[PDB]
């Protein structure tokens, strides 16, 4: 039968309004807290990428892990005219819901799906999509990859001075060689904010880390 996320998707189909995003958002966060736990952001730290966004107003934002959206609309939907996220999701099912979702939303014109795995995908991202470097990357993949991902995003010169790295779920599962690297290394200035892991009262955290170049 059916899965979780397409029931997810049903549900803010048939309990938000076409077009408004923050109706979508609440409608996903209240069938987690009420039906069934996801893996989404959540409001607890939503509310801290909010703040993050609205600081930086980045034009350019990449995603890596996207699942079936919810930070992509809570992220494109504070983004200025013009401005654009790339979201990468390899898994194919999620990919198909993080569109559905956005089209609901009414973002697509602010969001693109790459569909593949973000070390396939980051190196292309220059020569095929005419990126010259970001603004702003939200790490929200296999934990396991943030430090390969990070250190690749480098390499291919996607990172500027000022590029904010924005981290979740540095506490839980946890991203443990990351939070060292970024931490230790001079080349990024490092914040901890402290908040809970998504529809739980456990503690998680998001870690922002801006390059300051070589
Ligand atoms: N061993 C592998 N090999 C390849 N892929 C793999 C994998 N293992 C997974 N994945 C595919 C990653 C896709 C989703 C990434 N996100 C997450 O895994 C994630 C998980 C939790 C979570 C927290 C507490 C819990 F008790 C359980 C799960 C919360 C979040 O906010 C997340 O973003
Ligand atoms: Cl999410
Ligand atoms: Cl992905
Ligand atoms: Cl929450
Ligand atoms: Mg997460």
């Amino acid at each position: 039968g059916d899965t979780k996320e397409q029931r997810i998707l049903r549900y803010v189909q048939q309990n938000a309004k076409p077009g408004d995003p923050q109706s979508v958002l609440e409608a996903i966060d209240t069938y987690c807290t009420q039906k069934e736990w996801a893996m989404n952001v959540g409001d607890a730290k939503g509310q801290i990428m909010d703040a993050v966004i609205r600081e930086y107003s980045p034009s350019l934002v990449l995603e890596l892990g996207a699942y079936c959206g919810y930070s992509a609309v809570r992220m494109a939907r504070l983004l200025q005219p013009g401005a654009r996220l790339l979201t990468m999701e390899m898994n194919p099912d999620y990919a198909a819901i993080t569109q559905q979702m956005l089209n609901f939303a009414g973002l697509q014109d602010k969001v693109t799906i790459l569909n593949g795995a973000s070390q396939d995908l980051i190196p292309q991202l220059k020569k095929k999509y005419d990126v010259d470097t970001l603004d702003m990357v939200f790490l929200d993949h296999w934990k396991d990859r943030y430090l390969p991902d990070t250190l690749l995003l480098e390499k291919c010169g996607l990172l500027r001075k000022g590029t904010v790295l924005l981290a979740d779920n540095v506490i839980v599962p946890g991203t443990p060689d990351f939070l060292a690297y970024v931490r230790g290394s001079s080349s990024f200035e490092c914040t901890h904010y402290s908040s809970y892991l998504e529809y739980m009262k456990v503690v998680d955290g998001l870690e922002k880390a801006i390059y300051q170049g070589p």
